[PDB]
């Protein structure tokens, strides 16, 4: 009952006296270790494997045997483990090694179980669920439809709430809504265990997802519902359909913009060039890219009370046709109209098509890379931004490292260390003339865990944009005057518990201000509330 | 309680109606599979890995989740899985990947627990244990001292009793007696979890092993104790110390000789050249090699009632100095004296040192490779044996494939298909002139499971040499006139359950004849007893 229960198993951390008392003497090799020693040992076992997928496979066996030791190991080595336990290793494990998720506790829905969703949730036998991560395996980036195998994405995401914000590992639920797959290999694969049919149309999709939201609201009323890795045809419409009626958010949309805005406003503080003096090229004009721009504007308005109209005029949106302007002659998509230049002539628009000529005309102080079309921030373009500011802000956020607009190394080299860089991936430091530079990674881990922990404690009726904006500001303000002097845009990733507790505290205070909080037990003053939030967090230490 | 219990979990083999009844609908992806389908799926998952160690790692995760599916997969693919789940992959997993055994149910003894062995066995909480495999990690071949990590050897060996003879997986216990290690890397390794000291001397070794045998005899009175992978300094002395007093055997010593004798007498039947006409070079003169020779003699005496003295005179023993003779001038080790030629002059002995000149003088009809010194059965030597018999019997039994005296391919090539070959490793078939040849593999799996199953049912007071000799004869007689016409020396490995049931039946009848059997419930006639033994075997099928 002790060794075989992964939540209370301590393995070699059981003392000789504990082993005798628990009648497990001789069930373990004789060495007694501390958790710190067990972590160092597990870290050596992980590094004995060269390939990410094999490191993940090892970590899965640790999680299945000693859950405290698993989470202890992730927190000791967070920056290094992140690429293994989530993007991009987790999607590779879903696509080709889906058996790595068979043993994990999750919930599988499909059309065959229509009208039974509530019964299936009841039967799962959870207590006071706090977080539910749901995907359909469609993929936000629309690469590698995973179908049913998308369960691995929900499982990996749930583990980041536990590690990042101390969501108790028993109070989190990974969910796959299998509405089919358009993955041709899977549709023909004898070993695919999911619904063997093309993805359902919107009407049936929403019937099943409505039943899921309603069942969850009734059976898991304390839960936050987080949408993960839904395709663009659904992810925005899902939030529009449910944001007011259920306690839900989408990390890809709302988390990404909260994190990027926080980093960007710290880049502005370091740059010299204040927010109304910034001239920002937004390379890429999808709904997501425009969402990030709007989140930057909203955050600058909150922190500084500049008129938002004036902040929107700092943005120069570039789509596949060129600079988005009112004089260009095309009918603009709704999301592009708000950021469209009104101050550029038809004749100038005609000559603003390539990024090099747009940069030469706009004279930007910032390049935001949200383009997903490879390395567009060329040496020539970086050299022109150096004419417009002493401290170019360059954010190559497109993933992976090959789709990225520019390497941090190149940005630092070409600017001789002047570039302020945030990345969507970890990069090693660059040294120029004995001076060391390292990009700030805008990882989504900075925001979703603290939103999850704040929404779990506060029990708000719903998650309005105010709570994401509060989380974005909280994150910005956690970057210390010391961190800022060393060129960091974010508090350090390894301090994620403190980050999450602060973000959670600020989200709770906002829910309290709006009177949407249903938990009347919580402190209503920041210092006392922060102390309370920290004590509520589950910690990967042996407890009893 | 259902999915999380590896003994009753069926995974996708639970029907839709079962999943609803058991309240696990939505705990599994929706496809329902038969066990045969699950086996094909697992077999594909195993072959997705290139390296043996990675295939083993996958099979460990299947065993931890669905034990019935694990054993079903091994039995469907036995010949292919054998090298992965035991020798030589298992020793590599012990040496460098010992974490693969952490989750497995075993028992760890050492000097720190002196006087507690019985309490530790009681606490392990087993019912009516049938088989116990114990090692100290010293290694029969004295390569790669594993210390505590030798637990993996006992675990792999126990799984071969379950797969080979349907020992119920709940009624088998893997044991490590950690009496230290002489592995210098381990003694310095911060992550070694065993007793960090050089191996104990003989007096303390036997104090601890005596306590083990006595504790086991009292707490697990129905068990057979099998010694596995003990070093030569102890393995023979252990059997001398315990064979009469406890229900125990050593598979390396007693199993190997039983299997090789059975194959060799079938090679003699195929050869034309009858046992008293055979002239057998025994290349290698260790205790083990001489044990095998004596087991061949004892089996030929039992099956054919030739005087054993006359069979012993068919053997020409070759040690590192040359042909073992009474006229050679050295003082012979006790085990070499029995097989020493008395019919070779001092002057002939002086000129009988190289294997090529011994073969030229002896004119053997058989070469037995038990030498462990690489490829000594050269083309020239094989060509000389062709002068002495139409059907040379060539047995390169030294492991691994590099220590082997000759490849089966070479033996078949050089003899143009006339060679009768048994190997200690699996080999692919060889085709010569459109005719296909494949060596017979003398795997230890043919004997120990059936001895374990016979001794579990019969509950003999002890395991005298009569029961091994009976098992050796049983195995020989299971090679059908059809198998023999196709050149096979052994019944087919994939029929291991039937083999084990027959071996077990013949062992029981022998224990009954000697009146050492303590189980009075068993049939005493072969047909009825075989039917009973088959029904008692655990089968990897879903039962309830
Ligand atoms: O926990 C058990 N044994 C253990 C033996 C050495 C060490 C440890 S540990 O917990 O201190 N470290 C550890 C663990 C599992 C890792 O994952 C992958 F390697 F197995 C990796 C490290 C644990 C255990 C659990 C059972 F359910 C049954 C049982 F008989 C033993
Ligand atoms: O058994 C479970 N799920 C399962 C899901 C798909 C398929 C199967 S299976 O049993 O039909 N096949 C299978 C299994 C484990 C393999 O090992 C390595 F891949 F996990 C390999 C194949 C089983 C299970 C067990 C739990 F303890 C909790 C839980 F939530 C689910």
């Amino acid at each position: 009952a002790i060794l075989t229960d992964r939540y209370i198993n301590r393995g070699t951390a059981f003392t000789m006296e504990e082993r005798q008392k628990l009648h497990i003497l001789g069930r373990l090799p004789p060495v007694v270790e501390t958790l710190e020693e067990q972590v160092a040992r597990v870290y050596g076992q992980v590094k004995k494997y060269e390939k990410p997928i094999n490191r993940y496979q090892h970590l899965v066996s640790v999680h299945s045997t000693n859950t405290t030791l698993y989470y202890a190991t992730i927190l000791a080595h967070l920056e290094e483990m992140l690429p293994i336990i989530y993007t991009p290793t987790v999607g590779e494990a879903c696509m080709e090694y889906s058996h790595l998720f068979f043993r994990e506790r999750g919930v599988y829905f499909n059309r065959l179980y229509k009208g039974q969703f509530r019964n299936i949730m009841r039967d799962a036998g959870y207590q006071k669920v706090e977080v539910v991560v749901i995907t359909d395996g469609s993929r936000i980036l629309g690469l590698g439809d995973l179908g049913s195998n998308g369960i691995g994405i929900s499982i990996g995401k749930c583990s980041l709430y536990v590690a990042g914000a101390g969501i108790d590992p028993r109070l989190i639920v990974p969910v796959i809504l299998d509405v089919g797959t358009n993955n041709e290999r899977y549709l023909q694969d004898k070993d695919y265990l999911g619904m063997r049919e093309k993805r359902l149309g919107d009407e049936e999709f929403y019937e099943l997802l409505d039943e899921f939201m309603e069942a969850a609201s009734a059976e898991w009323p304390n839960a936050v519902i987080q949408f993960e890795d839904f395709s663009n045809n659904h992810c925005f419409d899902i939030m529009e359909r449910y944001q007011k009626k259920y306690r839900c958010f989408n990390d890809d949309i709302q988390g990404t913009g909260a994190v990027i805005a926080a980093g960007f406003l710290n880049a502005i503080k370091l740059s010299g060039v204040s927010p109304l003096q910034q001239r920002i090229v937004v390379f890429g004009a999808g709904s997501a890219a425009v969402g990030v721009a709007n989140n930057i504007a909203a955050l600058a308005a909150r922190m500084y009370k500049f008129p938002v109209q004036d902040l929107v005029k700092t943005f120069y949106l570039v789509d596949t046709k060129g600079l988005v302007t009112t004089t260009r002659g095309d009918q603009l998509a709704a999301h592009k109209k708000l950021l469209a230049r009104t101050d550029v002539s038809a004749e100038d628009s005609a000559k603003l098509r390539t990024l090099e000529e747009i940069v030469r005309f706009v004279k930007p102080t910032t390049l935001l890379g949200l383009g997903g079309v490879g390395p567009a921030f060329t040496e020539e373009i970086v050299k022109m931004v150096m004419q417009n500011t002493e401290r170019p802000i360059i954010f190559p956020l497109s993933n992976p490292t090959s789709k990225a607009e520019v390497t941090p190394e190149n940005a630092y080299k070409w600017t001789n260390g002047a570039a302020i860089v945030a990345s969507g991936s970890p990069f090693p430091p660059t040294t120029i003339g004995g001076k060391t530079f390292k990009p700030s990674q805008g990882n989504n881990l900075y925001v979703f865990p603290g939103v999850g922990l704040g929404c779990a404690l506060a029990q708000p009726t719903h998650i309005p944009e105010e709570l994401l904006l509060t989380a974005s500001e909280s994150l910005n303000l956690l970057t210390t005057e010391g961190d800022l002097r060393e060129g960091r845009l974010y508090p350090p990733l390894e301090d994620i518990h403190n980050i999450s507790a602060n973000v959670a505290t600020d989200v709770i205070l906002e829910a309290q201000r709006m009177k949407i909080d249903n938990n009347k037990k919580l402190p209503r003053t920041r210092d006392e509330l922060l102390a309370f939030v920290k004590k509520a967090m589950w910690k990967p230490v042996y407890s009893g």
